[PDB]
């Protein structure tokens, strides 16, 4: 079946993030930690990538958010750009939606897209459609309601789980993303 046991790849994970021992938990320290600047880890924003690579075939998997101020969740090329600044978006192999400001939800095409939630969610669900060039992100909390889903994607290589628990704020947004048990 689909469901997939996401863990959280270490050797990626921006100095901003603190992972949890059993890496199913990801959430924004209040200080940068002291660890390797391998090529793999982002640089510039406080993301990590799940250690599960994609190259074909279907993929799904939940992220509890519950009473985040902010968070971005979904797929990336495992080719994507580490080092530096750059635009989380669709045309930049990323295809991901987040919450920023409490309540401000958006997809992430480019130009992005606004998201208008009525319920909103604690717990998001990501499917991937490899051959499809589907991502799709479903409100858990709305019994199941689409968020939003990006089609025609023109994947090539492998994809990665992508998360962020937020980005730095003066410690606010601590709480974390918990992968959930499927
Ligand atoms: C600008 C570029 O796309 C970029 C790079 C890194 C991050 C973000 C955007 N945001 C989205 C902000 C979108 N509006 C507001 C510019 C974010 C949102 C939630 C958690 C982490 C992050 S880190």
């Amino acid at each position: 079946g689909p469901m997939v046991h996401i863990t959280l790849d270490p050797d990626t994970a921006n100095p901003w993030l603190i992972l949890s021992e059993d890496r199913r938990q990801v959430r924004l320290g209040d200080t940068q930690q002291s660890i390797p600047g391998n090529e793999e880890r982002f640089d510039s924003y406080p993301m990590v990538l799940g250690a599960q690579h994609f190259h074909s075939g279907k993929h799904y998997w939940e992220v509890d958010v519950t009473g985040k101020e902010a968070w971005a969740l979904g797929v990336c090329r495992d080719s994507v750009r580490r080092k530096g600044h750059f635009l989380l978006s669709s045309k930049s192999g990323f295809w991901t939606i987040w919450l920023w400001n409490k309540q401000k939800y958006e997809a992430g095409t480019y130009p992005q897209t606004p998201l208008h939630l009525q319920v909103p969610p604690c717990q998001v669900g990501i499917f991937l459609d490899y051959e499809a060039g589907m991502v799709s992100f479903y409100n858990i909390t709305d019994h199941g309601s689409l968020i939003y889903s990006f089609s025609e994607c023109a994947f090539t290589g492998p994809l990665r789980p992508f998360f962020s628990p937020g980005f730095n704020d003066g410690g606010k947004n601590t709480a974390p993303l918990t992968l959930c048990p499927l």
